[PDB]
């Protein structure tokens, strides 16, 4: 069980996919035999399973009788996949006191801008979901970040998504932080919020290796990751946080996302292999799953050669390219993308 030995370097590996049938047909619950602790979705992953699963058919018939917006439909039947998924992952929840298990679940990407409105439905799907393991997903826009520094003084789990950006994933800490020493000033508890920072990895590589050099293509988005976990390292060693530790705090962790890789010149399991250490999470797509369980490697290879990355970075500076530019044009293109799904989601509900 190699997913094992990267539990022993400390990373959870989670399931980038959520369907119905994932889940009744025991295939979750076979990978989480296999070490795998947690599920992620979006609203891309929704659309693919409501167009192929079969299982939905009846209860989309039965909807259809009823007085809902095509939205409503949605969340129904996508928050019962959810709390299953939850239930499968529970015994994986509470056999590490409540750090591991949770299964993602992001709002609509429509509210991606605005963060009343983001806290309020996370909030109304938090309650549907009424799961322990449940995280509710939330880009990482400006306004996302506020929602979250708000949804985490309400005790709420959060996975915060279409991070691309260092800068922008350091102002994610800051507002978790505030959140957690509001609760803190009230007496409150926080032993049980657990916060997930997922960065994206290969749509990095994607954007950029057209215009790279033969010696830097598929470099950039490990590298980014490598200076991203020393960020990490740095900002929650401060006395600031330890201060809250100290008091029961969690730690954010990372979570490297778009692990599938694109490019076929490159390993199949190069982004897996390559990004393992310690207090980490990676969500991968389940043919990477396969790839990696097939033939990856177990090393603690986040964590070396980070002078390496470090000069990458600034050669890919020096050559031109802007990654806080491209961050925030990366950002601006998944929730896109994310919305056209949803749409494409919703169109066959009316």
């Amino acid at each position: 069980t190699i997913l094992s030995d990267v539990k022993a370097l400390g990373q959870q590996i989670w399931l980038d996919n959520l369907s119905r049938s994932l889940v009744q047909s025991g295939e979750l619950a076979q990978m989480l035999k296999q070490g795998v602790s947690g599920v992620t979705s979006n609203p891309a992953i929704f659309q693919k399973a409501f167009a192929g699963d079969a299982l939905y058919a009846d209860e989309v018939a039965a909807l259809k009788r009823q007085n809902l917006s095509p939205k409503q439909r949605y969340e129904t039947m996508a928050v019962a996949d959810v709390r299953a998924a939850c239930d499968v992952c529970l015994a994986e929840h509470e056999s590490t006191g409540g750090k591991t298990g949770f299964v993602s679940l992001e709002v609509s990407p429509e509210l991606a801008k605005d963060a009343q409105g983001t806290v309020e439905e996370a909030r109304r799907l938090h309650a549907a979901i009424a799961r322990k393991n449940a995280m509710i997903k939330v880009p990482a826009t400006d306004a996302g970040i506020d929602a979250l520094e708000t949804l985490v003084s309400d005790g709420i789990s959060v996975n915060l998504t279409l991070l691309f950006s260092r800068a922008q994933t350091l102002k994610a800490y800051a507002a978790y932080a505030r959140g957690i020493a509001k609760r803190l000033a009230a007496g409150q508890s926080v032993a049980h919020i657990q916060v997930v920072a997922s960065f994206f990895i290969s749509r990095v590589d994607s954007a950029l290796d057209a215009t790279l050099p033969d010696r830097l293509k598929g470099k950039t988005a490990i590298a980014l990751a490598k200076a991203a976990y020393q960020d990490w390292e740095q900002y929650f060693t401060a006395p600031e946080f330890a201060a809250l530790e100290a008091q029961g705090a969690n730690r954010v962790q990372l979570l490297w996302a778009s692990t599938g890789v694109k490019n076929p010149a490159y390993p199949d399991t190069l982004y897996v292999d390559s990004l393992i250490g310690v207090h980490t999470v990676n969500t991968v797509p389940d043919a990477t799953l396969k790839a990696f369980i097939d033939h990856g490697t177990a090393k603690a290879t986040l964590t070396e050669s980070a002078d390496e990355a470090r000069a990458r970075l600034a050669e890919i500076a020096a050559l031109g390219i802007d990654v806080e530019t491209l961050a925030a044009r990366l950002q601006e293109d998944g929730l896109k993308q994310f919305e056209e799904a949803f749409e494409k989601l919703l169109a066959p509900l009316v």
